[PDB]
């Protein structure tokens, strides 16, 4: 992939000239990362890398020598230097070209003002001088984007230098440095503590370039209009603690509103993912209570600070006016007169001195601070304790030997106990040593001491030859199977085969679409547990190495994999090889040449399979402890009055903004048209004062309407999404994810509620501002109006071809990034499995590559931003010169007051032009989130909540259920799940519910519930379930689920979230399901908060809650869904004895996957594939052995098959004959 910029001339790189084929590429397709320009050899990161690490050890070895801390600033500026020095020259250049420019305009308003239609060599100096000014403007608009390219390519060198310094400090950090930081940190410090260096560079010789633009701004101001610069100088330093106060207000009323919005996602992640549990009890207007106060107290504080930004852009846009209203009044009064060529070169000087005050200073004062901050962050981390590299190893003979004497070793120097306790023992080739005890024993410690990872505080380690180690936690790094057995190693397709049909790999090879050559990404998410062990283990033997170390290699596996490998990867394959295995299954020691018994750190027996036996000491005994968009996001707002409202305060403020400026060059104008006589001062200080005055209320009022507005249109969005949400019919949650629902809560919301409005408030401004710059220009000039169609087609041209590219750039260097941080986790996480291998330098090239390939679209992504700059400069000067030149040309027609204007107009264009453009684009990347909001909004909605006809209020009298040829789909088109279901409840009768793991046991509910809309008749008490409403259907049955859930609030909130009990009644009821004793012992009495689905609660107390709930709406039907699954016998009978006993005269029907608990039941359904077989008696069922309950209760077994037929027995004889 060559890189044409290694080809290009100046000439070709002044314009970008290079990058048109990969533009003409983007325009015809779409940009892959085949399509991408390598990086140029000084742009690599191991030729940064180990630059800049050269120059900190040089740093470190000074600091150390003279007994000093480093300084990574210091060995940083010891680099970079010498190529950040004509950077400087050249911003010095570009400061003194924007200083030197207003004096040329000025030049060419002096000779307007002295006419004379004859005079020829005026003409030619004004001619001179309209020269001199396109130069500079030719300067300021060409060459900068060079050097801005250059600029941010010394940024992108240090961040890439420091991320590969760092990556590899982190691959040799010792145990205790390990143990003191975390793999997040350190990808943290690469994700946000390294980006900064990208940022400061920009800004960073505006330190030196600011104050000195002031004092030679400041020094022109008084050589041309004398003392009455200083009131402006005076406003524009007041500027900044005003933007200072600003700043530190809208930090504090933000981070003021963030404790609102955690909760209000909270509380919606929490109606996400209990949706069901909510819709069966009909708690959707308590919930919608809470997320509405939420909502209510978090949009008073967005509000507020709305308010103080609009505040602030509002002081930008009439600061300028304000500046030059002072310093002309004080210049009036002090007794001098107004001209041309002085108002409208203090106002250009006056403009750039303040954008360069206001903006360029504070910037590059914060991000120099925040660079320091990540330097220090960095520094410190690059100081931590490493392991000592291994040392010339002691002469041996070549033999390949594992001893090991007197170790006695601790992983921290504080503990009591140390680690191991003076172990002394050798293994040599062939000889398979096993260590054998419970956990904790230190088994792992011992072949951590053996590799090196344990620092020897006595005694000596003598081992030798290659080593291959197992993990007691598989790893597989970010790359392939293939990738994964091979460990960067050259492929040999023979040993490849042979290491997999060795361990049996060739089931996991099928599994996978793509093979052995299959991408396994973070923590094995395309893979399991046992094919990463087994992974692990393909690739230890494959390695060769001379010594072999296992750690827990079958604990996770099957038995017959387990088996085929310990055999035939073991015990055939490395019997050449010195080997040492950790075991927890004892059918794998007979096997074991050696093994040894470990306990509590301290040396037990060794010896073989039969000495062991011999002993007669038990290892288990040992072992056993569009546009759409645009106008429904307007409409949401205001009405449209409003709107034409908002355009007209936006004309008015703009029009007042030119017309002050007019009516300087207006008093300029009648002032020279004179003669002593005088201007009568009062009017026209009025008209200027009061022009003052309009321009800053409108600024003001237009600022503040348009972000109310486009507020409350956020607030309505919310609203109605919310609302459709709350009544989504549960279709729509089993389709989409609740991460999916909760994204457009939490993000598209938020982006809604604080960015939107303020850009589009930012965008309508400087666009104004260059419609007003554009209307001054053809007003002065009727001509101009010809040459910008032209330019505007070629800009609409322009901005499409370069917008169908940078789309994809950007895509390309999103997705190149992740793989840098993946890597670098799978390298931490695995690290003492990479350092066991001498392989740590291929780790290193692989992170080189995987840095370089993030580089090759980071190149792209700046110098594409160049190539459009260029062309929009270069749209821009060709105004300017059309302007100056235009202005000229027809000089008898205009004067100065006119040209003056037109020409500072045109001069300011500059940079709002680019502004414009860069907002539009970001407006129009921004609306997405609207278009989420806006579609969420319009959802399907379930039936009505309530109907007109109403039913008594004692509905059900009885509880008598009729299910006639009911036919259940879940969805429509769908597989059907019950078949025709016809049968009859009688009322206060028990019903058992029966049947295979998917017979459809639980779809009954749905179908009684009516939360999929089912087909057929259901009849409750002579009432149709299909002509009530859904909340006064749902409010009248209760039901206990499987799981239950406790929602994050009071117990009188989870117990009565409708406060329609009293306190009394809620003790009675938890006294009868005796949890009262528990609840009146927390720091509350009863509003005691509690986390995630109580999380601190039992799963018995959860059901007990569940069980007070309904004993607590006490109505006549009640349902049970899988009350006992994983719970303990004593809460499971207390749950079974308190529903029998508390619920006789009332119907309940439950579904339980065990008979015990449904034994006794009156009558029992028989569910085959949603098809109803048999509705009788239990004891009539088990008479016929053909019944599908007698197969079940077969199924089970023998004495419990007898146990429960002799309970069913009984039960039909106490109650059909008493
Ligand atoms: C304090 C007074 C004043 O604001 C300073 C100062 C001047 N302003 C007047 C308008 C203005 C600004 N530049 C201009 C350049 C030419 C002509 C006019 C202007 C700007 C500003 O503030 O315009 C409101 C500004 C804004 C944003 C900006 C960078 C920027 O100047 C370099 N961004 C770059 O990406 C945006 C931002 O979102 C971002 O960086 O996002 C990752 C940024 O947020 C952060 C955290 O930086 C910010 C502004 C804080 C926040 C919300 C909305 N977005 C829209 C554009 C952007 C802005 C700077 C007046
Ligand atoms: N890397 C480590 N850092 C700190 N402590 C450690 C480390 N490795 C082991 N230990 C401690 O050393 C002691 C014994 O470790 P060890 O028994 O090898 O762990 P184990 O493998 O989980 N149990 P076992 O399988 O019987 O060896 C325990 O107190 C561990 O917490
Ligand atoms: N949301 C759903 N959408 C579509 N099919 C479903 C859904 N939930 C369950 N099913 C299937 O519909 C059938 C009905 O079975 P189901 O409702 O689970 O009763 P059950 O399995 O006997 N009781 P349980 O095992 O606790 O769920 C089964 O084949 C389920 O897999
Ligand atoms: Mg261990
Ligand atoms: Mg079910």
């Amino acid at each position: 992939k060559p890189n044409p910029l290694q080809d290009a001339n100046l000439c070709s790189r002044v314009f970008f000239w290079w990058l048109n084929p990969l533009f003409k590429i983007g325009h015809k397709r779409r940009l892959e990362e085949d399509d991408m320009y390598s990086v140029l050899p000084e742009d690599r990161s191991q030729h940064l890398g180990e630059e800049l690490q050269g120059f900190w050890d040089k740093e470190v070895l000074r600091a150390e020598n003279d007994a000093q801390k480093p300084s990574l600033t210091r060995a940083i500026i010891k680099c970079y230097w010498k190529s950040y020095l004509v950077l400087g020259i050249f911003t010095l250049i570009e400061e003194s070209a924007k200083v030197i420019q207003p004096i040329f305009l000025g030049k060419i308003i002096n000779y307007f003002e002295n006419y004379d239609p004859m005079d020829s060599v005026a003409l030619n100096t004004a001619y001179a001088y309209a020269t001199v000014l396109t130069f500079c403007t030719l300067i300021l608009a060409i060459l900068h984007h060079l050097y801005f390219y250059h600029v941010q390519c010394a940024g992108m060198r240090l961040r890439v230098a420091m991320c590969h310094m760092i990556y590899r400090k982190a691959l040799r950090l010792s145990n205790m440095a390990m143990g003191k930081t975390t793999t997040g940190q350190i990808v943290n410090l690469l994700s946000n503590d390294v980006n900064k260096f990208d940022q400061v560079t920009v800004f960073l010789h505006f330190l030196w370039a600011g104050p000195l633009q002031a004092i030679a701004v400041t020094a022109l101001l008084w050589m041309e209009i004398g003392i009455s610069c200083l009131a402006g100088m005076a406003v524009l330093i007041i500027l900044l603690p005003l933007q200072s106060c600003f700043g530190k207000l809208f930090s504090s009323l933000r981070s003021k509103t963030a404790t609102f919005t955690d909760a209000r996602i909270r509380t919606m992640n929490e109606v996400i993912t209990g949706i069901r549990i909510i819709k069966m009890y009909a708690w959707e207007k308590s919930f919608s209570n809470l997320i509405t106060n939420l909502r209510k107290k978090e949009i008073s504080k967005i509000l507020r600070s709305s308010c103080l930004r609009g505040m602030n852009l509002a002081s930008f846009f009439s600061a300028s006016k304000i500046i030059v209203f002072v310093t002309f009044t004080t210049y009036v009064l002090l007794g001098s007169v107004i001209t041309a060529s002085r108002v409208f070169v203090a106002v250009t000087l006056y403009g750039a001195v303040r954008l360069t005050v206001t903006l360029f200073f504070p910037s590059a004062i914060e991000r120099v601070s925040e660079a320091i901050v990540s330097i220090r962050r960095i520094q410190t981390f690059l100081l931590l304790d490493e392991i000592s590299q291994r040392n010339r190893q002691l002469p041996s003979d070549g033999k390949k030997m594992v001893h090991v004497q007197d170790f006695t070793a601790f992983w921290d120097k504080a503990s009591e106990t140390p680690t191991l306790q003076g172990l002394s023992f050798t293994v040599r080739p062939g000889e398979l040593l096993a260590v054998v005890g419970p956990v904790g024993a230190g088994k792992s410690s011992l072949l951590s001491a053996v590799l090196g990872e344990l620092a020897p505080s006595h005694g000596l380690v003598s081992v030798h030859g290659r080593i291959a180690y197992v993990s007691q936690q598989p790893w597989v790094f970010s790359g392939t199977l293939r990738s994964n057995i091979l460990f960067g190693k050259k492929y040999e397709k023979e040993r490849y085969e042979k290491v997999i049909k060795a361990c049996a790999l060739k089931k996991d090879l099928q599994l996978l679409e793509d093979g052995d050559l299959t991408v396994i990404g973070d923590r094995g998410t395309t893979l399991s547990g046992g094919q990463k062990a087994r992974v692990n283990l393909a690739r230890a033997v494959y390695q060769d190495a001379d010594i072999y170390l296992l750690d827990d290699p079958l604990s996770a596996v099957d038995a017959e994999v387990s088996r085929h490998l310990f055999e035939l990867c073991i015990c055939q394959i490395l019997h050449e090889k010195i080997t040492i295995l950790v075991t927890h299954q004892l059918q794998y020691l007979k096997a074991a040449s050696q093994i040894l018994i470990l306990k509590d750190g301290k040396m037990v027996q060794k010896g073989t399979y039969t000495e062991f036996l011999k002993s007669g000491i038990d290892f288990g005994s040992l072992l056993k402890k569009g546009f759409q968009a645009y106008k429904n996001y307007f409409r949401a707002g205001a009405h449209w009055i409003v709107f034409i409202f908002l355009i007209l305060l936006n004309t008015a403020a703009q029009v007042a903004y030119v017309l002050q400026d007019w009516w300087l060059s207006y008093w300029a104008n009648k002032q020279s048209m004179l003669n002593t006589e005088k201007l009568d001062l009062n009017w026209y200080l009025g008209i200027y004062s009061g022009l003052t005055v309009a321009t800053v209320l409108f600024g003001i009022a237009r600022s503040l309407l348009v972000f109310y507005v486009l507020v409350n249109s956020s607030q309505t969005l919310h609203n109605k999404m919310f609302e459709s949400i709350l009544k989504a019919p549960v279709l729509f949650f089993d389709r989409n994810p609740i991460g999916r629902i909760l994204n457009r809560f939490s993000k598209d919301i938020g982006h809604l509620d604080d960015l939107l409005p303020l850009t589009f408030l930012d965008f309508i401004q400087t666009l104004l501002q260059v419609v007003g710059v554009v209307s001054v220009a053809v007003a002065v000039i009727p001509w101009i109006a010809i040459p910008l169609v032209p330019l505007g087609i070629i800009f609409i041209f322009l901005r499409r071809y370069f917008l169908e590219t940078s789309r994809d750039v950007k895509r390309l260097e999103s997705t190149t990034r992740s793989p840098v941080f993946s890597h670098l986790s799978s390298s931490l996480q695995g690290l003492w499995t990479i350092r066991a291998y001498k392989a740590e330098e291929r780790c290193q090239e692989l992170f080189d590559a995987h840095q370089d390939l993030h580089s090759e679209a980071w190149f792209l992504f700046l110098t594409t931003s160049r190539w459009f700059a260029v062309r929009l400069d270069a749209i821009c000067a060709m105004f300017v010169i059309i302007v100056a030149f235009g202005s000229l040309i027809l000089a008898k027609t205009l004067d100065a007051g006119q040209v003056g204007l037109a020409l500072s107009y045109a001069l300011t264009l500059m940079g709002m032009f680019q502004w414009c453009v860069r907002q539009s684009a970001e407006v129009e990347n921004m609306m997405i989130s609207v278009e989420r909001v806006i579609e969420y909004t319009d959802l399907e909605k379930e039936a009505p909540w309530e109907y007109q006809k109403r039913p008594p209020p004692a509905w059900p009298h009885e509880g008598v259920i009729i299910f006639d040829n009911v036919n259940f789909m879940y969805s429509p088109g769908g597989p059907l799940v019950l078949k025709h279901l016809t049968a009859l409840i009688k009322s206060q009768e028990k019903v058992g519910i029966v049947g295979r793991t998917g017979a459809g046991k639980s779809s009954l509910i749905s179908a009684l519930f009516r939360l999929s809309e089912p087909e057929g008749k259901i009849w409750i008490d002579k009432i149709l379930t299909t002509e009530i409403g859904l909340h006064d259907l749902r409010k009248k049955m209760s039901i206990i689920p499987q799981e239950p859930v406790l929602f994050t609030g009071t117990m009188r909130k989870n117990l009565d979230p409708f406060n329609e009990h009293t306190d009394e009644e809620l003790w009675n009821a938890l006294q009868e399901v005796q949890l009262k004793e528990t609840i009146e012992d927390l720091p509350g009495k009863m509003d005691t908060e509690l986390a995630e689905s109580g999380s601190n609660f039992s799963v018995g107390q959860r059901q007990l809650v569940c069980l007070a709930r309904a004993i607590l709406r006490k109505n006549q039907i009640l349902i049970i869904d899988e009350a006992t699954a994983n719970v303990d016998p004593r809460t499971d009978e207390l749950i079974q004895k308190k529903i029998r006993e508390k619920f006789a005269h009332c119907t309940v029907l439950t579904i339980a996957h065990r008979l015990n608990t449904i034994i006794d039941s009156d009558k029992i359904m028989v569910l085959d594939s949603g098809r109803l077989k048999e509705y009788d008696e239990p004891y009539v069922l088990l008479q016929n052995k053909e019944s599908l309950f007698y197969k079940m209760v077969q199924q089970l077994g023998k004495a419990e098959a007898a146990a429960l037929t002799e309970t069913a027995k009984q039960v039909y004889f106490k109650r059909n004959y008493p």
